């Protein structure tokens, strides 16, 4: 009877106390796995019972390795990474890993061939250099992690060692074959119909049966058990049909498989996928400290017996020799990376070619060939030269990239993160310096040993010289506060995380950047790449066996889907730039000085503005349905975003436990679900549809009858003038089409579709402020002066017409002079914009014309007429902000100008 | 070759689909799960590619039944509940479940011997009978959190199952090797052996193994994977020796560890726990739907064949028995665990018994018996009857019990959490119609279809007859109003989930009371506990072969901490019913009309408390050095709840994101884990550490020294007066040891060690307020005035001597004027306490005796002189709070009265 208990739960035990004796040093706790067990095969060797409670693990079937622990190696490696920046480096990534992984084996074969003094035939060596190019992920990215370097670097690793392992498991398999098992004969037919079943048909069958799975997966809510256990079975099929297709080089389709589960969000809850990554987490650590254990046991019983000098000089040859082919193939290839578009830099080479750490697949590679080779020496020699390569590297490339990492600079930190972290850590230092003041003097806890609370309350913490000074002093200002700036619209919930990705990596290129502070044709690119053959493919399906007709409706769908990916990206890029580009533009006038200085940085913020904002117009122009799809995805995505943040804050106040906190954000993700799952082509509404969704129409069916009855469309082509400065305000427009430019006295706006022009000019009965003019062929609506004083003299509801365009109005006046004023650490465009609407407007007729100042309300605005005080005589003009320190307004009713006035409340 | 891929994957897919399907109605899912068993069953008999795909899976060894299935299914039912819950019942749930279950099992076998027609011995009978008394708690404890009831009737239901199948099981396993393996001989003294081992040893197995892997997992800080495999391997090695010693009743020791290892909260982290529990949840749901499969398609095909007229006609008759037996045993035990004080009531009795529901545990025990009886009837019978019986529990008993929930009256919401759901949902529902509001008038997303972010902003929305007519309103307001104390005093963090739990379940009983409110013995019961052995052996060991001297210490740690866990749940429930006394008592004046009403209410009222708060000076009298221990457990835990609550309200601001949340709470978690590891014995700290610990003295060391050098320990015996009303104050007094009774004009309080005596009487310099008599023999330290005097004159710091205690006194005069000017809903004691800790004395003298008024500061409270305001001639006398409308303070310099005013900023 095969004893294996003793062997499992003692690998469990040496794995657990390793991995906390080691956690501190660099050097990983694998080797100490590999020395527990050459102690335990000497101790076996010497002792039959140790060696019959061995041997039934440490030498096990071939099968065992290729059909359970490689391919739950290497799905844990596909499923442990980000899916999305994989798809967004892939077009490199695919080139680099696969090509690099070819030119290494092969040198490395030319060199066991023509080096080494074992007369080796070609697919032997090509075995042996399959064998000894298939990298270790892991270990590279937790040392990232550690030391908190980018993370780009991290998952470019990630996706290099995965393809090179699964290119890697294709050759050693394709090789094995030849040369063990030499009765199977070769055709040049059979060779390419097995390539195409191998790097074809493999990948697209779990492709399909990803689909289907998510498919099944999608009509299933609030169901955790029902999700797992269809995943895992769905995962076990795949692998099962691959496996008994394609022997191991079936490993591709439950990697595709993997890779596409992994980047589902909406039909996967995150309480599954967290459970999922636990699951093959602990899978594949019991496979690696198996694997382990068994090769120091094999290599102290059999390796080690028959090795001499010549191959620990061999040894040490062949590790200078891969890593020194590694540099050459990754220089060679570097610049035909550059001239694609998407190069790597220098330094990021350097840790490149020195993070190949070898890990398991080629140790579990080795047993196999060791088990297969009999009581030849090949299978020995194989086993001693990658266990060797294997501490080589995980003593020598471990501990001196992080070092390396330090010289050349990459273990800096962001300035906002240590920023927020510092702020959010003292934040909480105070609290519990004000917790520990309320208790010392506690009517109950007046007798407690404070030492203890004390220690207890304790954080981890985790001349034109000077006119050059300032300006590049101003450059810094601008990098950093832009930085910040999209931190905070990241963390409110405006910016996407691919969004946020590209907004902070395109800041930190552009920090060095002296010509421009941030090049607007890089975010051009980001968001017109589209017009790509998807959207050619599209419009041909427009314009154009059973089966056919019916498939064919149904690639509009997703071709649609895949126009929206990416237009998504672009809108959330655009805005990102340009609200921080309009919270930079307030704080940079208070701390600039040199006036020229800060004239010339306006000029530029401000074209560069212009720029983005026609280019975004545009862009919607050219493909309005969905534009419309992705702007309602957005206003549902900010929506559920707040009601997030007020479970959060609800949560902070006291009020609320963790079970109701998870009851409410399970309904919160249940219709972001339901949101996700929304069709991605809506029409453009028509233009009475526009009309009825006006911000100071809406509610009210019969002031829409009254405005539609009445309404005219007006048509305008290219180059056209409808109104100049100082005209008589005609009426009031809306532009339902187009894009139109509104500039003069000195400021510039472009205006788009769903805009109103004219607001101020009827209401206030002033000229009007700027000249308007034409871009493309708009339609617009008009409605007359008269008409809209007809309207304001019927409607006299409690929220009156009158009084809807007033308060609009009035927050888009009162939204400036409240962010310049208290323009705080940590006051964005948001938390004005919400806070303002919170407020309402006092009438201060029912008053008597007069006002008290209390200390419960936030802010006073006036917008309207003229502020008195009798106490000290204070005179304010509109528009203005109410200092702190008045207490009575007192006002005059005049004809010219009505007194309002708009002040916030508060909880 | 077998074949069980597609029997397993087809299981799988038919139970995600019977689950998905019969979500909504009651009648559970595992009944379509016996219907397509019995259908594929048919196919199978008629077809014999279905059967060859069928039966091996089908008809499977009963070892796999015995040593896989059944295992699993208890250690689920053992760990997936409360345990502590399980500690507080299991007085009861011991004897009541096990008599119960032999009675019972005794009933059925005799019904089957006498009344069945086969003839039957009595073991079969037994084994019938053990069979037929295996509930199933998973499926009542979901009606039962479906329908919303209380949980303690789940708690008594699941371990009163637990219970039912572990007994069961040893009974079908005695009676078993009996029936079937008959060579086997037995005697008296190998039965008593066989159950010594059996009932003691084997939990006590599991219990050792439990409490090693704790403390091997105790030493690991921040290894998922570690603690996960540490666990699972323990597991696994405690059922396999507990299997391979005892056969199918070694499943006590792994009930045993999963009952331990459930209790983890420290040495296993949250996250390690739920995926531990998703993990066992998977594999019984697994092992549940394989089950029924099978019992169907085995009832379908063997044990239809010999069932007639007279088997249906036995099946309604025992369906019958059982469930009048159990009524019948319920209602003869409960009287007898009534007069032991923990009784139940008439509707939890009348619910209990039909929630009697048969599950997987039955089934597999029949099919166990149906693989070893062979081809004879008795297999058959025993299939028939079980299934018979489960479908007949499954179709009746799930759908009437909500039924009888109804009708019995116990499907009511609580009122607290209905109020805050409420709340809560509201809130939700202004902060998304703000953002739809704020997003409508937005310059870029003025394009959008807004109907359907307008559906989707939704929430799932889940005469003396006159004066009793006043009393029992006020007696619901009372009730009404401790609830919503306790729940809020819960919320913020400092009540205990198990004092949390005796509050309001004490509530809920007292709310029908009409003699008194709030018994104080009841909670005496609560708090005085530990008058019991454990106090008596820890005297006897203090005042008390090498192994036995060096574990001799290693008791006292250990009874030590079994007081130190009833110590701390008897403070948690006295302190949580003071505060919630005392803030009903803040709130109950401004409900309450009637005068005499509240003058009685009042008076009862102030009693009780001074009752409990005697009672609990007492109890830390008696047991001085735990009560230390947990005083200092309170302080940190209060200080790391709120450190909680700060993160939680920094990310309710859009300020810090889920990945930083993450990373500072596993510091809050990791400092609470090394605070559970603290000494729960610290002794009492020697009376000049109290002198050196006092609020307004630490900080500075010359100011200890000072008051060290000149202070005197007073000694005083029972009936002592130190001071009286109207006697110029002496000095300050330190309560360093005893309880005194502070009474006087005419409030009444008790002070303990800790407290301070005389601080008003010597910083203003007027006569005593109150009587301060003796209860305990009282060690007191007492300064002298003129040396406070002295004292003062003497340190003249930023922070002063003089300005911390007039910043104690201020606090302490303040907190009742603002907790009952402004008491709106949602403004604790505490919160009270919290936001005037971040104010401040304001000084005068700087600012030439005036004072304005911004409107930023939440509070201004005039604490000492008088406040004029020549602005309409104000005049307020101290100590009041200064109105909102008051713009200017003025004061005058007066030596009998200096104006000192403490102000509260915002942040
Ligand atoms: C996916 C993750 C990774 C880690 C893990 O899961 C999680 O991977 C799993 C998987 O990998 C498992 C292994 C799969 C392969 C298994 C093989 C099995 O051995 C087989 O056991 C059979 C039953 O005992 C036969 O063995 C014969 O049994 C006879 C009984 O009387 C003996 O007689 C005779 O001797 C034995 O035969 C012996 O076995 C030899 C095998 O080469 C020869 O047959 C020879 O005869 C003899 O010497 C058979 O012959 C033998 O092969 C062994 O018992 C357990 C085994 C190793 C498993 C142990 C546990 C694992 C590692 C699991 C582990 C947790
Ligand atoms: C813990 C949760 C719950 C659910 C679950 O895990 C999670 O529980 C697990 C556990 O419970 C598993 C089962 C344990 C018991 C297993 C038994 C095994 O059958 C054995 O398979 C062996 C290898 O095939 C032998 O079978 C012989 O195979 C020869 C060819 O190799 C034939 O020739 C010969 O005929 C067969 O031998 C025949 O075996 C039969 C035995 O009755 C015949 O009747 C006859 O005798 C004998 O000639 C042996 O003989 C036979 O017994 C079967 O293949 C799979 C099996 C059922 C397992 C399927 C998967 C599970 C259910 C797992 C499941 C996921
Ligand atoms: C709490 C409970 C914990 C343990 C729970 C149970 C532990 C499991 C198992 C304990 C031992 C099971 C013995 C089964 C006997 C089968 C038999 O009669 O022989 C058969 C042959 O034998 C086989 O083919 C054996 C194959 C068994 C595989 C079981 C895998 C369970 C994995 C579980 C994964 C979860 C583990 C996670 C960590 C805990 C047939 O014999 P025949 O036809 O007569 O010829």
């Amino acid at each position: 009877a095969p004893k294996v208990i003793v062997f499992i739960s003692g690998s469990c035990l040496f794995g657990a106390i390793s991995r906390s004796l080691f956690k501190k040093l660099p050097i990983p706790y694998t080797v100490v796995l590999l020395i527990l067990g050459a102690i335990l095969g000497v101790v076996a060797s010497n002792v039959p019972l140790v060696e019959e409670h061995t041997r039934d693990v440490a030498h096990m079937d071939p099968h065992v390795l290729l059909q359970i622990f490689l391919p739950v190696l290497i799905f844990e490696s596909a499923f442990a990474m980000d899916v999305h920046t994989f798809m967004r480096s892939f077009s490199q990534v695919c080139i680099l890993a696969l090509f690099g992984l070819v030119v290494a084996s092969v040198l490395t074969a030319v060199l066991a061939m023509n080096l080494f003094n074992y007369n080796w035939n070609f697919s032997e060596a090509m075995m042996f250099g399959a064998i000894m190019s298939a990298t270790d992920p892991v270990a590279v990215v937790a040392l990232l992690k550690d030391l908190g370097a980018s993370k780009q670097l991290g998952t470019i690793i990630e996706g290099e060692s995965l393809l090179n392992d699964g290119c890697a498991i294709v050759i050693f398999n394709v090789f094995m074959k030849m040369v063990f098992f030499p009765q199977l004969t070769s055709t040049v037919g059979q060779n390419v119909l097995y390539f195409l079943q191998v790097a074809v048909a493999g990948p697209l069958w779990g492709y399909a049966v990803a689909k289907v799975t998510v498919f099944f997966l999608s009509h299933i809510f609030n169901d955790a058990l029902v999700e797992i256990t269809i995943t895992l079975a769905a995962t076990y099929l795949t692998y099962y049909i691959g496996d008994i297709w394609l022997e191991v080089s079936g490993v591709l389709a439950v990697v595709v498989l993997g890779l596409i589960v992994n980047a589902e969000k909406t039909s996967i809850s995150p309480e599954v996928e967290v459970f999922l990554h636990r699951f093959w987490e602990m899978l594949a650590y019991l496979a690696n400290t198996l694997i382990f254990m068994m090769v120091g046991v094999v290599v102290t019983q059999k390796a080690l017996v028959a090795v001499d000098k010549m191959d620990w000089f061999y040894l040490i040859i062949l590790y200078l020799a891969i890593t020194i082919i590694a540099g050459m193939v990754i220089s060679l290839f570097s610049p035909i990376l550059s001239r694609i578009g998407y190069g790597l830099t220098w330094r990021n080479a350097v840790i490149m070619t020195w993070g190949g750490l070898r890990g398991a697949v080629g140790l579990a590679l080795a047993l196999v060939v060791e088990n297969l080779a009999g009581n030849d020496v090949i299978g020995s020699k194989f086993l001693f030269h990658t266990a060797g390569i294997v501490v080589l590297t995980l003593v020598i490339n471990a501990t001196t990239i992080q070092t390396l990492l330090r010289i050349l600079g990459m273990s800096d930190i962001s300035i906002p993160k240590r920023l927020a972290m510092a702020g959010a850590v003292r934040r909480i230092h105070e609290g519990q310096n004000r917790t520990l003041n309320m208790l010392k003097s506690d009517r109950f806890l007046a007798d407690a040993d404070w030492d203890i609370a004390t220690a207890a309350c304790e954080i981890s913490d985790p001349s034109p010289r000077e006119f050059a000074d300032m300006m590049e002093e101003a450059r810094l200002r601008m990098l950093k506060a832009e930085k910040i700036s999209y931190w905070k619209q990241f963390e409110h919930g405006m910016l996407a995380r691919e969004a946020l990705r590209l907004l902070v990596q395109h800041a930190e290129v552009a920090a060095d950047e002296k010509d421009q502070f941030i090049l607007v044709d890089d975010l051009k690119k980001s968001w017109q790449i589209k017009g790509i053959y998807p959207w050619l493919k599209r419009k041909l399906e427009d314009l154009i066996l059973r089966l056919t007709k019916a498939l064919i409706p149904k690639l509009i769908l997703v071709v649609n889907g895949k126009i929206n990916n990416q237009l998504s990206l672009g809108y959330d890029v655009g805005k990102g730039y340009i609200i921080g580009e309009e919270e930079v533009g307030k704080i940079i006038d208070r701390m600039v000085d040199n006036k020229k200085i800060l004239r010339e940085l306006k000029h530029i913020s401000e074209t560069g503005r212009l720029q983005v904002v026609k280019e975004l117009g545009l862009l919607q122009r050219e493909h309005p349905g969905i534009a419309v799809s992705v702007k309602t995805r957005q206003a549902i995505r900010t929506i559920l975003n707040h009601s997030r943040e007020t479970i959060h804050e609800l949560q902070g106040a006291g009020l609320l436990d963790e079970m109701e906190a998870h009851k409410l954000e399970l309904t919160v993700e249940i219709k972001m679900k339901r949101l996700m799952n929304a069709p991605s082509s809506i029409p453009p509404p028509p233009p009475e549809n526009l009309l009825k969704n006006v911000s100071w129409l809406a509610g009210d069916m019969k002031l829409i009858d009254f405005i539609k009855a009445r309404a005219s469309l007006l048509h305008f082509d290219y180059g056209e003038v409808i109104v100049r400065e100082g005209d008589e305000s005609d009426g009031l427009f809306l532009i339902v089409s187009g894009l139109v430019k509104l500039y003069g006295k000195v400021f510039e706006d472009y205006l788009t579709v769903g805009n109103v022009i004219g607001e101020m000019g009827v209401l206030t009965k002033k000229p009007r402020n700027a000249t308007v003019t034409c871009e493309t062929t708009v339609q617009v609506y008009f409605i007359t002066a008269e008409d809209m004083n007809i309207a304001i003299d019927t409607f006299t509801l409690y929220p009156s017409l009158e009084y809807r365009l007033w308060r609009v109005v009035a927050i888009r006046i009162a939204t400036p002079l409240i962010m310049e004023q208290m323009a705080f650490q940590g006051w964005t465009q948001e938390k004005v914009k919400l806070h303002l609407e919170r407020g309402y407007l006092v009438d201060l007729a029912e008053s008597h014309f007069q006002f008290n100042i209390d200390a419960t309300l936030e802010d006073v605005i006036l917008i309207n007429g003229t502020a008195y005080n009798a106490h000290t005589r204070e005179e304010i003009r509109s528009p203005c902000l109410i200092s702190r320190t008045v207490h009575k307004l007192t006002f005059q009713y005049t004809a010219t100008e009505e007194p309002r006035l708009f002040v916030v409340r508060n909880a």
